DNA sequence: GTGATCAC
DNA sequence: GTGATCAC
């Protein structure tokens, strides 16, 4: 899915950004939780990374 | 190790 | 084909 609300993240050149990612889904084995994750672009860079998406932010 | 994703 | 993303 891509994502609407925006996300505070720490971006790879090291600054707080709040950026909406442009896609995300959960990561998780079988019989255990795992994380959501987003994939999001640094504005500063152009520079794609991924971060972990609060446990409540919606796939 | 396991899970999904995609820019590189 | 894989790095890198996290929590268990």
């Amino acid at each position: 899915s891509s994502g609407k609300k925006p996300v505070k993240v720490k971006t790879p050149a090291g600054k707080e950004a709040e950026l909406v990612p442009e896609k995300v889904w959960a990561l998780a084995p079988k019989g255990r939780k795992g994380v959501k994750i987003g994939l999001f672009k640094d504005p500063e860079t152009g520079k794609y990374f991924r971060h972990k998406l609060p446990d409540d932010y919606p796939i």
